[PDB]
RNA sequence: GGCUAAAUACCGGCACGAGACCGAUAGUCAACAAGUACCGUAAGGGAAAGUUGAAAAGAACUUUGAAGAGAGAGUUCAAGAGGGCGUGAAACCGUUAAGAGGUAAACGGGUGGGGUCCGCGCAGUCCGCCCGGAGGAUUCAACCCGGCGGCCGGUCCGGCC
RNA sequence: GAGGUCCGUAGCGGUCCUGACGUGCGAAUCGGUCGUCCGACCUGGGUAUAGGGGCGAAAGACUAAUCGAACCAUCUAGUA
RNA sequence: UGAAGCCUAGGGCGCGGGCCCGGGUGGAGCCGCCGCAGGUGCAGAUCUUGGUGGUAGUAGCAAAUAUUCAAACGAGAACUUUGAAGGCCGAAGUGGAGAAGGGUUCCAUGUGAACAGCAGUUGAACAUGGGUCAGUCGGUCCUGAGAGAUGGGCGAGCGCC
RNA sequence: UAUCCGCAGCAGGUCUCCAAGGUGAACAGCCUCUGGCAUGUUGGAACAAUGUAGGUAAGGGAAGUCGGCAAGCCGGAUCCG
RNA sequence: UUGGAUUGUUCACCCACUAAUAGGGAACGUGAGCUGGGUUUAGACCGUCGUGAGACAGGUUAGUUUUACCCUACUGAUGAU
RNA sequence: GCCGGAAAGGGGGCCGCCCUCUCGCCCGUCACGCACCGCACGUUCGUGGGGAACCUGGCGCUAAACCAUUCGUAGACGACC
């Protein structure tokens, strides 16, 4: 609808968008960044090996707490992870962005990620019941995820 | 032992009219399915909640997906108004660009450097009088005719106060 | 085959570990260990007693998570 | 031919309170001067209401022994259903049935937005429809502990004894 | 241990009926049949420290500690006494 | 620069060993490290005091010890220029 | 070609070379130059450090590290053998 970041060639570009979905914004924004310059078939490649376990993702800013692994030393990193369900949301969203970019009549084996933006969601409430007769809020944080490809040779 | 209209009172009730009043955290608790939802055995306690557009014209149709949800297409002046939709601030977050980074950061004074813009900068002011040179007009002073105006008549005549 | 008799189930209770937990499973729970278990026994329903009052084998205990004077509205925007 | 409002690395003025221009967004009203009036200026009050952070993808999702294989349906299966295997409850039960209480949760079909602190093809969730039959089971009848009128008494009185 | 009350599918609370086989004094504990269930609001990989709940320890035997706290010893039945 | 008997003890005293059984500080070091014996609530008993409710640097017995995932410091483990 | 150097290694001296100058230095003669019209950062070390590319040539070179896997002399996870 209303891009952050319009594509410098309207005709060389593809755009996809999706609001309100049930996966944690912190493990999504680290796997856009995870994914933000790469050829589609290379992260397409990536996300399913990450599906897999096979690569990880790198926890840069929302690290707090988050253990090591072996796999984040070819990021230059320390900490990573493996968010199953936030590879596979944007799975889903980069194949439907490459289904409008063959529909609108591009080359798909050339698309470069150009774009790639994790924005925060409207919160849905839930309760939780503590000790004493205490309620305490049990929120959820859904995201909303942007995305443009483009061609580069 | 007794009766008795008028002038007098009126935050309830049926209708009305008005205001240097309030303007949706205000004004009644209640601008809205409000003494409603909801809590308490009960007596009782008691909310939050207004706005698309002029008109639904409320997004046919193609396409990816199991679907939510997208890409095009279309309506409208405007979707940068898309069914909790007028405007859309701050705290907080994402991304892009620029800069920087071992005494937490921020701050005052003094410069320096770099940016973004502005000056619409880029050969730099005019203004009077006079001298000289080329010009061009119905053209100056004086005189006459008419109109208007300002000051007087040592004490002009007439009014008014 | 007696006993407000003993050991010990169900039930009723709540000693010690000063154990677990202590933003708990829980605004008093959990485990093991414990007390009593034919009697002043345990228990549902009905019924009576209501706030300076009730009821109390008496701890100022209980009276709807509130008790050395309950709760609700009002006097009340009480006084400092 | 664009008011209020809002944003601004744009240009300025004022010692200051503040204010004037430019650009953008917005879509219907607003301001200067002379007087008048006031529910008239916020950084605090363990201030009121609403919203948002760091903590932090952290604490945590450890009471009661236990699951595995194959198939089916399905877009999708650690969790649904069928079969097999291995276990538990162990007749003072994790069995079969009632009273109080609940009030449609019962049964079937369909759905997977929300809820069931993972997920779900499942559900006491949501949507459609169905379902409780009495002379001989109970209430209705009796009276118990007790409650309660009339006559009467007391009482300013509602009324009370 | 999910249709009730406790703010909730809450280890709490809430009145009764029926009651198999073996062992055994026994309605004790333990194993099974009829009936039921899926480990109690999740799974997978490892087996560091510290914990929580269980155990075992040479020689000594309360020297520990305010205090034998905690654990341990004893345990049923028969015959003496 | 110790092992113990008695005491809640600090202090004290005693037995034994020893080479010697010196003295002190760190918020009278150290309770989100422990314990809770003493003091130090609410229950009770005694003595003295008070007419009484009650009091006692007098004795006695029974009595809930909460929270770390934050920053630092420290202990280890990756890594960074 | 010969030597000269290690504490954080010497562009130095010497022996020959094919060549070229009577030129370099000091006194004199001789004229010439953008004489830019009084005016500032002028005059170097400097082919300075660093980064990208346009390049014509010659000489040469076609490596590892990490993940995945395995190991258990190691281990919470990383890490390590
Ligand atoms: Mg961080
Ligand atoms: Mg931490
Ligand atoms: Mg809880
Ligand atoms: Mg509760
Ligand atoms: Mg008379
Ligand atoms: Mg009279
Ligand atoms: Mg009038
Ligand atoms: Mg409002
Ligand atoms: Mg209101
Ligand atoms: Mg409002
Ligand atoms: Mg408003
Ligand atoms: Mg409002
Ligand atoms: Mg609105
Ligand atoms: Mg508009
Ligand atoms: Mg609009
Ligand atoms: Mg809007
Ligand atoms: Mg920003
Ligand atoms: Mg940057
Ligand atoms: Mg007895
Ligand atoms: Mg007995
Ligand atoms: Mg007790
Ligand atoms: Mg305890
Ligand atoms: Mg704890
Ligand atoms: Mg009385
Ligand atoms: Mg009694
Ligand atoms: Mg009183
Ligand atoms: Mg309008
Ligand atoms: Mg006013
Ligand atoms: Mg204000
Ligand atoms: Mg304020
Ligand atoms: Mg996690
Ligand atoms: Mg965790
Ligand atoms: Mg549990
Ligand atoms: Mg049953
Ligand atoms: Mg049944
Ligand atoms: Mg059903
Ligand atoms: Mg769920
Ligand atoms: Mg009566
Ligand atoms: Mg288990
Ligand atoms: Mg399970
Ligand atoms: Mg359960
Ligand atoms: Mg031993
Ligand atoms: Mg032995
Ligand atoms: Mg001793
Ligand atoms: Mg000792
Ligand atoms: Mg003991
Ligand atoms: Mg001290
Ligand atoms: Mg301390
Ligand atoms: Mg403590
Ligand atoms: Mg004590
Ligand atoms: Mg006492
Ligand atoms: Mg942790």
């Amino acid at each position: 609808v209303r891009y952050s970041l319009d594509p410098e060639n309207p005709t060389k570009s593809c755009k996809s968008r999706g609001s309100n979905l049930r996966v944690h914004f912190k493990n999504t924004r680290e796997t856009a960044q995870a994914i933000k310059g790469m050829h589609i078939r290379k992260a397409t490649k990536y996300l399913k090996d990450v599906t897999l376990k096979k690569q990880c993702v790198p926890f840069r800013r929302y690290n707090g707490g988050v253990g090591r692994c072996a796999q984040a030393k070819q990021w230059g990193w320390t900490q990573g992870r493996w968010p199953k369900k936030s590879a596979e949301f944007l799975l889903h969203m980069l194949k439907n962005a490459e289904s409008n970019a063959e529909l609108k009549g591009l080359d798909v084996d050339s698309l470069v990620i150009e774009h790639i933006q994790v924005n925060k969601a409207p919160k849905m409430r839930r309760r939780t019941y503590r000790a004493h007769g205490r309620i305490n809020p049990y929120m959820s944080s859904p995201c909303h995820i942007e995305m443009i490809l483009t061609e580069k040779e």
